[PDB]
């Protein structure tokens, strides 16, 4: 196993494969030369990824790993412009750039690791902004370690030509669905957080639509000359339907921003550990108050747009704050129902994507 | 106790001065001045702020972190008013109002009163420049205490720190125009990092004043002060190479780039590499337990005898960061002796690195 590239052409397909073990040789990359390309295979069991590299430079087939983090370390390392010669030499991979050479401990490609094979059920495309969209809308509303596993990661819903994506952990769900101009069936699958992780770090700018195709147990993102597979998740997503509030009929209207800081600056002053505020909605006007053991108060009130009746409710400061952080628009929708029900907060401007968080 | 001041005139004084009424920041009006102090009992910084607006005298000490918080959490430009109710203080801008919890300032700790014995002053840019240079080689948390700090000593009309871990040593030197008594100190740590971030480098002076057992630092409207590490600290001139006529000349950023990518091959404990010197070519070589193995070969200036020498290649990686400059001189004398490590350009800061038998 022979060839020689430029560093340039490494570099992206490195990082890619190399983000991220007890198992050695899942700390390898999985090098191989056939067919006048070179692919590189990075895996931890559960999730694989797999960049091509066109070799336009004199090079002999064969296969090898690499220890990941050293191999991308020392390209990295190379000074810009680098052309980078790499051989299969006894046990052991020769780098040479330059007056630089680097001799890298390998394991036997034979022993490194491949996912199950598998059939597409489903398939689309569709333009990376839009994933990007979809996953940015959600992926702060995932659960962290929750018992139950479900929560995880990440739903990815098609209905009709729509692409939809939910996160919940229980106490809030965001919900963003786009649409994708395809003929699409009824389906839904559990990617798990790692995997959503990935998938976003593989979007990248430029006008590289993505290519997606689902399985029973399995997903697969193509974009450029990279292909992402991951496992998915098992288990029974809750029903983000059951979540919006049926009928939020009053309706707050508010800068999204000036919202933002005000929450802020109450939640200094809330429960370091429950972070409860009060709202107080009345015509054209919130307060905003919070207090903590220590009988310190914070208080602020805004102008808002508001005609429904009055009313009080409680929420966790973190998780209101959440939301107004993920939507980076102007002005801001709070749908409410009563003191004791969950708030639908959305962009005024867009329905894009919905957010709903359980009152204190 | 009463003040109303804009937001931006808080900042910078709350960052610098930012039992739990150690976590407090005792705040004073008076004879038309805002003062902020914050304190940890080992050193002390005050903050004045001028008050153009009504003020009404008094002191008392709020939590450190959420008044900044607030402060800063409020908008661009507001106004600030804060005022004294009962056991807590008020803080009010625009329809934002917050309440406080206190302790008394009667509560709030001194650090012992103490006389001033030597003094000087320099511009704040040369004590960064002295500082900056050496910081990186304090010892962080080791059982000699003396070594957990920087030296600071006078000599001449000249400035010096000294700063080592037991295991490589950094020194740097400037003169400052004034007659200084000849004299040394060990600065904490930890003060050498307040000191340190006190200085925005700009046109006010900075006054140091130099006690038994304290150290002063005023600029503008900053006094910083903190006690002395009580110790003796080893003398630099007997780690320094006696006559080392072995001079590598190499820009710094490909001497740099040469040791970062053979550091990666390098034993991770340990971090060996070995040094082939000869006719202008410098040969760096790294080798690990698994017995990867880099190599690195550069043009440099050398016209001594050839020799080779082993270096924890951390310790020069960090002299290279430190130095920041275009071009770096490698003064060697043998392969059992040490190296001294400058600025091509510059004598004013030097460091000393340990030869390694690989
Ligand atoms: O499977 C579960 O336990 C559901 C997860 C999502 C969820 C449940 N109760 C909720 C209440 C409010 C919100 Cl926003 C989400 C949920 C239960
Ligand atoms: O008091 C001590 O333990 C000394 C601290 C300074 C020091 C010791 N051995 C060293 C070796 C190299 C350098 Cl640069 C400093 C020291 C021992
Ligand atoms: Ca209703
Ligand atoms: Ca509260
Ligand atoms: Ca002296
Ligand atoms: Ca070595
Ligand atoms: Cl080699």
């Amino acid at each position: 196993m022979k060839f020689t590239v430029e560093r340039e052409h490494l570099l992206k397909p490195l990082q890619q494969v190399s983000g991220p073990p007890t198992l050695p040789i899942l700390g390898n990359l999985l090098l191989q030369v056939a067919d006048g390309t070179l692919s590189l295979t990075g895996t931890d069991l559960e999730m694989e990824m797999v960049a091509r590299v066109a070799l336009v430079q004199p090079h002999e087939p064969g296969a090898t790993t690499v220890p990941a983090r050293k191999f991308f370390d020392i390209c990295r390392g190379l000074p810009e412009g680098a052309e980078i010669a790499v051989q299969l030499e006894g046990e052991r991979m020769l780098v040479r750039s330059g007056r630089s050479r680097f001799s890298l401990s390998t394991l036997p490609a034979a022993d490194f690791p491949n996912l199950d094979d598998w059939q597409s059920e489903v398939e689309f495309t569709l333009p990376q902004a839009t994933m990007k969209r979809l996953i940015e809308a959600t992926q702060f509303s995932m659960a962290h370690q929750d018992v139950r596993y479900y929560l995880n990661g990440m739903l990815f819903e098609t209905e009709g030509e729509e692409l939809r994506t939910v996160a919940t952990d229980g106490h809030r769900l965001a919900v963003c669905s786009m649409p994708i101009g395809q003929s699409l069936p009824s389906h839904s699958v559990i990617v798990p957080r790692k995997g959503v992780i990935e998938l976003m770090r593989m979007l990248d700018g430029g006008d590289n639509p993505l290519r997606v195709q689902i399985g029973s147990n399995n997903i697969r993102a193509h974009v450029g000359d990279f292909i992402f597979t991951s496992k998915l998740v098992d288990g029974r997503f809750p029903d983000y339907r059951r979540v919006l509030p049926k009928n939020p009929d009053k309706h707050l209207e508010a800068g999204c921003d000036l919202l933002k800081q005000a929450f802020a600056r109450a939640a200094i002053l809330s429960n370091e550990k429950f972070r409860g505020v009060r709202l107080y909605v009345s015509e054209n006007q919130l307060k905003i108050t919070a207090n903590n053991p220590e009988q310190e108060e914070a208080e602020e009130i805004l102008d808002v747009t508001y005609s429904g009746a009055e009313m009080e409710i409680g929420f966790n400061v973190s998780y209101v704050l959440d939301v107004l952080n993920a939507l980076k628009c102007e002005n801001v929708r709070m749908m409410l129902t009563d003191s004791v029900s969950s708030v639908q907060i959305e962009d005024a401007a867009s329905q894009s994507a919905a957010y709903v968080v359980m009152p204190m």
